[PDB]
């Protein structure tokens, strides 16, 4: 009979369940948004509890949907929104506080400490990481020194730090696994991407007891069988979601690229065994470990993309639905003179200011609905303009195409309006969900539901290319407004 | 705190409750799911959109509370039948929904060939599209290959209550119980037993049909799932006759009515199935501690689904709750009456061939006053089972208990009390469907010790008392009957 | 460039145009004007409304036209018929709102005109059906129910007036008091035999005759306007159908037009002789032109394009008249749903004052896409009744039939209209051939233009709507239309 | 009883009103007209649509009220129409006062010294907004225009002398003081068109209109086919209108105007007074052959994008919901809106700032933005009144308001907090179109004096301030943090 592999993909929007087959074929998905809370404009936080809800009930839904049952799945894999933290207790797993959203701000004056106490090159020589309030340890150390009593808790052995990840197999195996993977664990400001270990160091910076972490295990390998009573599948894969799509777009040999156009926007480089440092103020990261072998990668992170589109539609309510922004974008020729940089959460890569906020300028009288959805693109696509011309100069190569996915490459008109920023081809694969395709894989090497690698190479099949349609200068007139927009947008807050 | 599981399969969402034992709603998931019409008059369901929407809020609200779940009660909208090959899971054709139409011409031929009289005295029934053996039998005839894997024993049949158990426990229990059982028109109630001379006229093999067992009783424990532990199923019944058991309805004369997809007044009779003289239902109430109870029902088909043709078909209101503040946009009706017809009409009616129709409309009729006659519409149709039942009760009621997501609506209930000429009460907790499912399950398992002890979570939150002067009434009256024969023999195929 | 000026006053809207001698629509105003419903099944309009909508879009076209009064060649002056206005002579405020034409209050009388033998009587002398329709009953009921009407009736002091005869009055500040052949035979007060008011009808409506305006022709020069101001002449008047059929070149005997408005109107043209229909129809008097008198055969219904009005202002399901198409458009067909528009009783063939508006036929799949294509097709169920009783009148089969009017635009409209004929659809150029016809009318009578034959060559064809064969589906949605007219009918009881 | 009817032109509508001898509204219509933006940073209007508009609503009052007195004229100021002498024909649209298409132009001129000569002339400053570069911008880029317009064969107006040319049926071709002061090519010192700025200009003396007093019978209009011949018997700018309408017309007096863009004046009574803060000195009016003068700030874009909103964003559906939306949420959220949709005028005369939305975080809703829109249109206010403060010296402790935005209780009581001083109401929002009656009125004898008509000003509502001036300073401060962040954005 037929075996499928059961990815989890919790995003920072929703929480996914995807069913795969051998061809790497989507057969059942099911979704479920949960909600993004603002205890204050900059602050970005989720119900620990409705992360967990959402993201079981639809596992629970996917296979029901199929008409099988978990006898028929023969392995988990896991990933997940990435840096966002998670606290809880040890003995009732009821979290101590919400988790803080790797978009959440709210340490960004802490970061600034760090940098003026001079600890920015020891940071990044360690993690890869630039001192910024994206990643785990300063939201881990806020829960500590702010939450009513955690930090005696966390003294005593009482109290579990997670990423996404570690949460999930936490609950998914009633606490008796708790780990995460390499690639989550670089992703914390808490691991040494060189000795491969937490960094007894940086704990005692961020004054963080190592008890509080969990057990760093490598990409791809039978950790273990769900018992959250129930059924035992092996969970066999874990990943942050970034790295997971580098996977799924089959990017397993140094050089090979591809953006993912989620709630964020993603670019990463494979760069084989090396941990390459960047000069264009990119990250560096752990890709994967895989058959004991550590792959890195460089990557450009944009905090706000598609969720520049929700944005829209529940916020300024201008559509009803986020496939709508492309047909409203159509109905003006072009941005109108409006630009948007959607700061909403700060601004990542390559300007890693904390303190940018959305910005809409170039409004007039004849300015109108359509020109915002159309400026929302491009400030979409304006952002992973900038994060691709900073690979191109730390990979010292230009660039001739791109391998996209994510659920706002479905829209043909932000790939064109892309294409034709760039000057080169984009490349659109059969399956846009590469996330939860990177997972599916990961998780079926270890079990043995794929024999190798070279088995799934034959499944990365193209379904659209666009070319550049556009006059270079043109482009580049709008580029510069962008840049002029970009400035205006910054140093904004002051708290 | 111990909790127990209510899961209430409606026709248009699949529901799941946890309730302690105070009676009271401690949480709770909702999930609609998609309502096919191939043609109209056809409604359909997937049966594994039903299965994937129920599991998903049973597993979301167990996440939810953070094992402890003591039982689970099964409810279910009634008489919609799946049939599904019983090695694979897989169904062989969509769930035909109650509310479907398409086996009209086939039930108006049985009526002809003299079957009506004895089909009412084996079953309680009404010879009507809307019960299961029908829809089974088409399934049989025109599914290719169906009627040969039927014959040998590889097919199940089951009301919706049957499908959750099958896939609950992987195949394993082949369930329902005496309430949905009495639904299907193959149900014999007063031999308590599937009919062999129904099942010889139908052209249904025995050998499809599921055991029949209480509605009260420990069947066995889920079969292991991700989400949860080995969870006793300990209660079922269909979703009006649980609506009954919530509303402590346990004593002969008891009735109350119930607002949701379609509205539904049910009495409970005792130990005595009541024959009705004005066009009503006999059926089975539950079985409980080894002792048959029944009830006489008024079926009304669409109610709150009229509502949510003005959100999702008419698109006057964005959501089913904006119906009561848009018809208070107006005074009254207008002139304006909405026979809700859409899937024929029931109780007292019976009309298969009736269909949705809206009469006195002028150039200054509104939107409002197109929701305040859905509303009304509603109202008169429960107005016309009412007084149905009445007739055979040979009562006055002075009263009515009445529940359901429709019965939200504090104008439409006023409304309502306006056309009885009394009073109308709802209590602190509508969904006394799970509710009756929950104390199905808990009394079994010992979660509450007997009947006494749930009295008194049965709390009056609001009365509404009648104000229209009575000559007013009888002529909107008057003018909704003269409006229900113009929907009448609509269709001819 | 000299420009003539029509003023069209609609059931809907007051609207100036403005055309050049090629009869090109230069520019064009329009303003809505409130409809009024003390009650459902009554209609009125405010007569100081009327007037003030009119004379401001009279105004506003001419100053669009970067022009002034003076190069205005000449007025003509066309109307919504039937309403009835009435006004102190003295003062020009009028006693009561203008009952319209779709107004049914007066149905029960009309009934018991017909149970006491009135019925070949009224129609041998007017060419009408006893109906709520007409002025006469509609005039009667004001001086009956107004405080101080009959008194002030018959001493004199009152005026009535159809529309064109409200505004020539407001026109010229009471100097002319005037109605044409065309307008005057749709008050059931004139005979079209004798082409003069008729002392037994007035004697049956207890109506005084001294409070009837002067018939005159339709094209000649009745005088000048002095709201106060300026004189430009008045030039020509009829009924806003008949004007329709004379803006659609229909000047010979057996050539046809329908239009596509407030409501729906088909006329034949029957030249000199009053033919007396037995399907239902009326008789009516088309015009009279240089002393010569023309007949016609109509066919009416009642709510056509009001019925999209109704979906954009009454449902709300679509913004603008113009979207009612497109939504009927996200479905492939009517669903099952039926939409009989008699949202003020029903006109030609049935002549049911007490049938309502109902919408039949709905299930849970029903959207709001059914109920705008049900809307449409209602328009054109009604239209097709009414051509097959021409017909059957005519004894002579269409091959084809003239449209015009603002519901007319709608493609897909007239393509469901071509579908259920069998036969083409022709619609012209200029959709406002109600405007154009009063136009002409004045420009005839002025010398702006010579001859009816130096116009014939303005007509010109914008597009032809061919049939779409679906023998099987259109028998079956003209049997269920049928089937839901009657579900419609006897409905009001009081 | 005889009524006065006042047209008031507007940049979004044209109305009319017929007031009584007790100043009360008897009869109102209004109708609006095209905006049109050939390209973002132009405005424009059909000048036959602003004709046609403004007779459309004259005749429709007219017909209600059927006894006109008299008629006043009023009228969005600056905006420039260029016609046909002989066939009435306008040559091109008309620019108006929010188009910024001449912009690098009056660079030029300040790069080459001319900002003093012409504050001194004109009390006006280099900006894109006056009248003169805009007539200029047609004669120049008109084929055939300039040799018409040295011919002769054209003429120029503002908006009111293209009404009353038109109303006359080109038989008066005259403006008032009010009006040619806001065309940068009148001396408001010697109260003549200037023959030095016409030269600096390249304009021919020949296309300009006879300079008028703002209240005296200048004639009739023509006879029509809905009316008799009217006396016209009073002209004024609508802003300095508006002024008339709040009877300031004693020295210091104030008031604010929440219209299309929001406009402050304070009457200077006989002396010109030049600015310190970046403000205008224009003339007032002239009435009994004395000449009144004022001092402005002028904010283009006021309630002109609460209709931005609407229109353009569509997240209201009528001017009117943009207070219930912005009540959804308890403050601004963080988000500043600088609605420079035409640049920005005083105190700041950007012609290159444009619309600037700054703040916006994942929360923010449209309420926050119909917040964010109402409290621009405050914080403009808040800058011209400061400036003015300066210029006159003295701390407010009240200004007097109206305009259509006023309507806004919640836009008046934010306005107020931020001053933290009182903001009065009267009870008739249009005192544009009641100072067009008045000087009409006036000149005809409806009313016989000044003192006469004061009674008639009725206060409706008082806002009192009620917020921290601490967290009031801070809303401020990110506010002007915001406008920098939206200024020098145009290049061309
Ligand atoms: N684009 C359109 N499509 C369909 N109907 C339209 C359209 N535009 C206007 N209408 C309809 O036109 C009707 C009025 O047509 P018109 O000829 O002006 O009326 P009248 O017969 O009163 O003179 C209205 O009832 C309106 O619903
Ligand atoms: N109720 C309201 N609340 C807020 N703004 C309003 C309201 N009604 C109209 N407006 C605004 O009033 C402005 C027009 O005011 P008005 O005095 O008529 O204009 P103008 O100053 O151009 O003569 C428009 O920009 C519109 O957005
Ligand atoms: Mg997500
Ligand atoms: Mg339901
Ligand atoms: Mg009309
Ligand atoms: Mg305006």
């Amino acid at each position: 009979n037929e075996k499928l592999i059961l990815a989890l993909d919790q995003g920072t929007t929703s929480s996914r369940a995807i069913l795969f087959n051998k061809s790497g074929e989507i057969k059942f998905v099911s979704q479920k948004s949960f909600e993004q809370i603002f205890p204050t404009p900059g602050w970005v936080e989720h119900d620990p509890n409705e992360i967990w809800s959402s993201q079981i009930s639809v596992a629970a839904e996917v296979i029901a949907k199929a008409g099988i049952s978990g006898l028929e799945v023969a392995a988990i894999g896991i990933t997940n929104q990435r840096e966002t933290t998670v606290v809880w207790d040890r003995h009732t797993s009821e979290p101590i506080y919400n988790a803080i959203v790797w978009q959440d701000r709210r340490t960004s004056k802490y970061c600034d400490e760090l940098k003026s106490q001079g600890h920015t090159d020891e940071i990044k020589q360690k993690t890869g990481l630039v001192l910024d309030a994206y990643f785990s340890a300063t939201k881990l150390k806020w829960i500590l020194d702010n939450v009513e009593g955690a930090r005696e808790k966390a003294e005593a052995g009482d109290l579990c730090f997670g990423t996404v990840d570690t949460w999930l197999i936490w609950k998914l195996t009633r606490g008796k696994m708790f780990i995460t993977d390499v690639s989550n664990a670089s992703r914390t400001m808490m691991f040494n991407i060189r000795t491969m270990d937490w960094d007894d160091d940086l704990l005692k910076l961020f004054n963080i007891p190592r008890a509080i972490l969990p057990e760093v295990k490598q990409s791809s390998e039978v950790y273990g069988e769900t018992s959250t009573t129930s059924t035992k599948i092996p969970i066999a894969g874990i990943a942050g979601d970034q790295q997971a799509a580098l996977f799924g777009q089959m990017c397993t040999k140094p050089g090979m690229v591809k953006n993912t156009y989620g709630t964020g926007c993603f670019l990463l480089m494979n760069t084989g065994n090396e941990a390459v440092y960047s000069k264009n103020n990119l990250l560096t990261t752990v890709a994967w470990k895989i058959n004991g072998e550590v792959s890195y990668a460089l990557e450009g992170s944009v905090f706000v993309g598609g969720a520049a589109i929700q944005w829209l539609r529940d916020g300024l309510k201008i559509i009803h639905d986020s496939s709508e922004v492309s047909t409203l974008a159509e109905t003006v020729e072009d941005n109108g003179g409006v630009y948007f940089v959607p700061a909403l959460t700060g601004l990542g890569a390559p300007y890693w200011d904390q303190y940018a906020r959305g910005t809409i300028i170039g409004v007039t009288r004849g300015t109108t609905d359509g020109h915002i959805a159309r400026a929302t693109l491009e400030g979409i696509a304006f952002q992973v303009y900038d994060i691709v011309k900073a690979m191109e100069a730390d990979a010292e190569t230009q660039s001739t195409e791109l391998r996209v996915d994510g659920g706002a490459s479905a829209s043909n008109l932000l790939m064109q309006i892309q294409s034709d920023l760039f000057g080169f081809k984009i490349i659109r694969p059969k399956t846009l969900e590469t996330t939860a395709l990177g997972a599916a894989y990961l998780a079926g090497l270890a079990v043995g539901f794929w024999e190798s690698i070279d088995e799934i190479q034959s499944q990365w099949i193209i379904e659209k290319e666009f070319t550049p349609k556009e006059d270079k200068t043109k482009i580049d007139n709008m580029v510069s407004f962008w840049h002029k927009a970009v400035k205006r947008s910054q140093a904004w807050i002051e708290d």
